[PDB]
């Protein structure tokens, strides 16, 4: 059958080591397990029978109590050790007060679910798993060794201390993985990290599991370069021979969880590839003594331990013949001269073993008190020895490690305990070790950046898409995961509110330099300077002299006939309605403001009313003369209207538009608004509409229309050196601008301009074809 | 410590069946469980013992080897899994296990069979995660999943349209799953379960006590418990029924465990009435009863509990064997048996069909491994139920109850349940009736035998539907039960059972709020109320006009109506009868042909009728015009001759643009207005604007002859033709101006304008014509 180390004594602990290797997946109903496990075999045996010795060696620990002990394999399987915890159990019934735990996690649930109902208590050295923290289904587990979820947060600091966000993310099979990647992944993703794809693997899967796993982690080659392996030992020691088998070459940052921890068992022989492996480890204290006694253990004196020989042959590959076990499929022989402390190597948890066995040597120490103190032994009260009354004991029990560091067990049945980030490198030629590169407690990672990466060089960020924040380009979501997001820019009125708002800045202002903020665009206007705004007031001045020259000739020539024989206030009406049409510009462009922006729409307005009026007064009685006198038969009617009616008629026709005018003006304030083309422009002119210019334009476009009418009806008459014979044509000119002006006016783009050259026009084809013909009459 | 009725032979196999009742609560780590299962324990074993006694008496199964046996009592629950697990872990011989009582009871066993390979089936496990083989590779059972009692349960509170349901359950894996795959798969449909109360079967007193108060606050509301209730908590709940002296105010509605049992209602007759109990189907075995009936104390001593079982049944005491049991006062003489008051466990076909199920399966082990041999030979040696539990993965054979036995992929038996009740026979003897039976999703039950009245149950609804023709449901904020029913808006038909949606203005929603209509329009056409005087004024104006007119041109030769025009009168004729022509045009049924018509009387009819008017003042004036003055007036040709009616045409030729410029902008079309809500009619596309610019310039063309008529008013004319025109125009203007508030004043806009068409027509022609024809007369 299968062997069974043990120990005598009253009571005997039971205790589930690893020794052999797990079952070949080939076939594991023969439960034929693989080879032996030195480190995690034989090393944890003869730990477990010498601490026994000084347990039961110790006065002061445990007195007159010979604490026996059964040692029984599990070969890391969830099959064997199911099989040896039922040995156990059926001979419960000499007995056995409690087990250490096996080592894996999944084994330890399996395990427990059995021994909770027997009230048979366990103390796991190894098993990590959060599962097992719960005191409702497994209400009966205790473990030397702090939860994952202490672990879980060293790789999250890891992976957010070094700026990446997409990593790759292997776990190995069982519940230990499953749970250190259901609490990695939600505790990455929540803060910082987004995994590109949670594969998972078996330990011990064939060669082409490993082949193609590969295959998946180089698919995202340069954006995943930190494989967050939550692995258990044998699965990174699978892709590192994948590694050697297919060829990569170092692409890669593993990052080993536990598993993997400072053992070289996993690279050894193929260590060339794993180099910037960054692996947790938990704190665990190296051990002297115990090395020394391991280490002066030889085979002759080794028979307590039954595996020993077939380690001896193992380790040493050779035969010993002087035991039974010659395992003669070995050749060479072996001889006395070897030593253990050739290439010895102590395993990473080793402390912890002895940890377990001391708290569980201190819970029967608390427990044999807590019933009969003055009994040295095992008195009459536990000789039904009730496993009830030793699991509060050990709730409380709180001794001293080995090590040191003091062992407590909260409600959840663990123990509190720190990390170390330990990192693979390259020191000599071809020798390589675990540098330890930095620790872990309680968040507090501290990293010796400086020791690895002697460059600043370091491993690529690993992130899908590079920091596309610069200048106006905002990031924007590809309707998947975080890591690549969509990068574009914004427009040139869409400002980018605070890391990813393209939203676009208001119509009144501007998006700033470097995408800072918005800005009130610099308004424009004409304020005296450019070509044609002081072109349009030369012409005014131009105009104003040459219409004061007219009028001044015309005042001090009012006696004589060839200007007297006209009306001579109607003129005096028309030179006033000039000039002022000539100062409208002289106020339109100077700069638009309150108190100008409605002496604009005055001019505009007013000035076109008198500059019309007059003449159409004039010209229709000149018509009304002449017509009257085409029959001449009676014609008695001197007065008709004649006399000094021309001022008061003159007076109303101003009248008129002055009260258009001010009903535009109460019904449309004056008052400046900003105008602009486009949004890159910003323009401020007055506040007149699209009705308010066209307001008093009615009136005096029917009144030109009069005027050219009534000139028509006299065209050439001989009149005072013939005035019509060059108003007709002054008639024609004044329609044909005003006319004209409509369609310039209308969609120009320059609205506030084209009012004066039109003002002007209409002044000059006024002025010069009526009233300078008769200034240089004055000369003869 | 635990008693065990150990029957040797060649091939034992093990088995779990319980004894005694449920262990106590004080009890629990002390492995003791408390009182007696009658009906149960002594029950299975017997059937144990002697289906394996005929079993291996029978050379068709087994032969020439004998079967042993071995099981340790279970009391139910989780408590003894400490004693059955210590049987068990024995292994290495086991060959056989069969499932213990629970589901829960058996699925840790389940897993750490499926480790070493030990084939296992159950007989009373129901919970589906149980047929599971993923994680339960080596688990059989010989009834089926827990789903179809779920879907049984939903169809019986669905087929008596209950809604609204407290549903209490037990504990372990048989209510959570239940209760679970009970919830999901009827408050999909139609089902309201209140909440799902969880409570341990041997519950204290006051447990049970508040949880039967927290049932009884929804008296109207829930009169159902939709029970997974196994026997112990049913047992409970009916002690605090009969405590408190509850009246039956709600139906109890049991689940798999309850059943027809006597085991827990006795003593309170009248009380659990109406208790719908899904029953498992197993017809009573022959052969037991009279082998139980057999049994004696003094000839059977292999069962152990069966000696004190007599002293448990009949209040009495056996002074001859050690297992006196002194508690009892009086004396068991020999006139005792077990005939009188006999009940058979209704889940006990089951057991044999599954101990007929491995027997087979190891028989058919028997002939595939050696055929040579019929026995034991070597190949049994090595004791393995592994390829077994293979082997009777496909075995078939008849079962005792008339079926057969068939081991699917999720390894259950098919079957089928029953829906029977308990009634009041008559006094001081109440029985239950079985009145129904459900099969494979195929529902059947006699509801005339339940509620043999007319009076039924309060049905388990929160709320009456009150869809009342209106009245709509909506939620308030809880769960899709309770509806605070609401009618929705008059013009809104109810979309669904809680959704409404405004009708369009064609119509509101029809009666009964099915959906929705078209109202028939209405609108004015010949007859109505109204223009029952209107074309009567419009003919009367014929009448007048054509008396004229024929006057007229039968005394046109005479200068008399020569004196100022001919052809301006007959335009003013012209004019006058096309008026009434519009009062006739209108008034109708608006159509394509009579929308455009409309436009061009309303515009050209007052238009040419007072231009006409206009041009002849125009005449009266210019002959006057030099009568004031007279200085020379040499100027008697200016146009005159013919040219008024060049005037007058070039004069009426802007209305008719105008017409034709807003017949462009609006074309001639007819389209549904809607006064209001509830009706609404048809008319043209006429707008304020259509009709104001044709008005606008027929004011401008009536106010110049109203000045001109004015400037000639009283003049020695034609019998001063001219005082009366101006005199009756006054009145004419001021009727036209006068018409607009009642236009755009009420919904009537177009009898008033008809009536405003004829009179402007009839005062034109009162005065300006009538007298000519006395003239004339004379
Ligand atoms: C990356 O992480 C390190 C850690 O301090 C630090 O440089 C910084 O927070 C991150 N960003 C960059 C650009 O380094
Ligand atoms: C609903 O319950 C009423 C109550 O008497 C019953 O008559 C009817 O058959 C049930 N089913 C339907 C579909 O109405
Ligand atoms: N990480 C494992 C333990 N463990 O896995 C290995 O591969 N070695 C080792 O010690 C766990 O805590 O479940
Ligand atoms: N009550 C249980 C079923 N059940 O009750 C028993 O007593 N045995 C049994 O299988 C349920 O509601 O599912």
């Amino acid at each position: 059958r299968r062997v069974v180390a043990h120990m005598p004594g009253d009571i005997i602990i039971g205790a589930l080591f690893s020794v052999h290797h797990q079952p070949t997946v080939d076939k594991v109903h023969e439960r034929k397990c693989g080879a032996v496990r030195e480190q995690y075999g034989i090393q944890r045996v003869e730990a477990m029978l010498h601490t026994l010795e000084r347990i039961n060696s110790d006065p002061t620990l445990l007195p007159n109590i010979t604490l026996g002990c059964e040692i029984r394999d599990s070969c890391w399987h969830s099959a064997v050790a199911l099989e040896q915890s039922i040995e156990f159990i059926r001979d419960s019934l000499k007995p056995i007060v409690g087990v250490i735990g096996p080592g894996s996690s999944s084994v330890a649930i399996q395990v427990q679910n059995l021994l909770q109902l027997f009230n048979i208590p366990q103390i796991a050295y190894s098993a990590t798993s959060m599962d097992l923290s719960d005191k409702t289904l497994f209400k009966y587990f205790m473990r030397v060794v702090p939860s994952d979820a202490q672990q879980a947060r060293a790789m999250v600091d890891i992976v957010k201390r070094y700026n990446w966000t997409y990593v790759s993310a292997v776990h190995t099979e069982g519940n230990y993985g499953e749970s250190g990647m259901e609490a990695f992944k939600d505790m990455s993703a929540k803060e910082g990290i987004c995994i590109a794809h949670s594969y998972k693997i078996y330990s011990n899967a064939g060669e082409q599991s490993f082949d193609k796993l590969l295959k998946k982690l180089t698919s995202h080659l340069p954006k995943a370069r930190v494989v967050a392996c939550f692995c258990e030992g044998m699965t990174v020691r699978g892709l590192l021979m994948a590694m050697r088998r297919l060829g990569l070459a170092g692409e890669f940052l593993l990052l080993g969880s536990d598993g993997w921890a400072d053992r070289y068992d996993v690279t050894d022989g193929y260590q060339r590839e794993a180099v910037g492996g960054i692996t947790i480890k938990l704190q665990s204290p190296d051990v002297k003594w115990f090395d020394d006694y391991y280490l002066k253990l030889r085979p002759e004196t080794n028979l307590r331990n039954p595996w020993f020989q077939e380690f001896w042959q193992h380790r040493f590959q050779c035969r010993l013949e002087g035991f039974p076990q010659e395992n003669s499929k070995y050749n060479k022989t072996c001889n006395s001269s070897l030593t253990l402390k050739t290439h010895h190597v102590q395993d990473s948890k080793m402390g912890f073993v002895i940890n377990a066995i001391y708290s569980m040597a201190y819970g029967l120490h608390n427990m044999q008190m807590s019933l009969c103190p003055g009994y040295a032994g095992l008195c009459d009260a536990m000789k039904p020895i009730d496993g009830r009354k030793l699991l509060e004991s050990l709730m409380k029990t709180a001794f001293t490690g080995v090590s040191g560091d003091t062992i407590l067990f909260d409600e959840n049945g663990d123990s509190p305990g720190r990390y170390e980030i330990m990192n693979f490198k390259e020191m000599g030629k071809d020798y390589f070790d675990y540098i330890n590169v930095g620790s872990w407690d309680n968040g507090e990672l501290k990293m010796d950046d400086d020791e690895v990466w002697s460059k600043k060089s370091n491993i690529i960020r690993s992130v899908c898409s590079e920091p596309c924040e610069k200048g106006q380009i905002k990031v924007i979501r590809k309707g998947e995961v975080s890591c690549c997001w969509t990068c574009t820019p914004c427009k040139e009125n869409e400002y980018v509110f605070d890391e990813y708002t393209c939203k676009a800045c208001q119509l009144g202002s501007w998006p700033t330099d470097d995408l800072t903020g918005c800005d009130l665009i610099p308004v424009q206007y004409l304020r005296w300077g450019d070509p044609e705004p002081i072109a349009a007031v030369v012409f005014a001045c131009l105009g104003l002299l040459a219409t004061l020259f007219v009028t001044v000739v015309f005042i001090i020539y009012r006696d004589t006939p060839v200007v007297k024989s006209s009306s001579r206030e109607l003129c005096y009406i028309i030179l006033a309605g000039i000039c002022l049409g000539y100062l409208c510009t002289f106020c339109l462009i100077a700069k638009p403001k309150q108190i100008y922006c409605y002496l604009q729409r005055i001019g505009i307005g007013l000035s076109p009313a008198m500059s019309y009026s007059a003449l159409v007064t004039k010209t229709n009685r000149i018509a009304r003369i002449l017509a009257g006198s085409k029959k001449k038969i009676c014609t008695k009617k001197p007065r008709f209207m004649s006399a000094c009616a021309q001022l008061v008629i003159a007076f109303i026709l101003i009248c008129i538009q002055l009260g258009i005018i001010v009903a535009l003006f109460i019904m449309e304030p004056p008052d400046i608004m900003h105008d602009y083309p486009s949004i890159r422009e910003v323009y401020l002119i007055c506040n007149t509409t699209n009705l308010g210019v066209v307001a008093p334009l009615g009136y005096n476009g029917l009144l030109i229309l009069a005027c050219t009418f009534y000139a028509f009806k006299t065209r050439n008459v001989p009149a005072n050196f013939n005035e019509a014979k060059y108003i007709a044509f002054a008639m024609y000119t004044t329609c044909i601008i005003w006319l004209a002006f409509v369609p310039i006016y209308f969609g120009s783009n320059y609205k506030a301009i084209t009012m004066c050259f039109s003002v002007s026009l209409s002044a000059t084809v006024l002025l010069g074809c009526m009233f300078v013909p008769k200034v240089y009459i004055i000369l003869a």
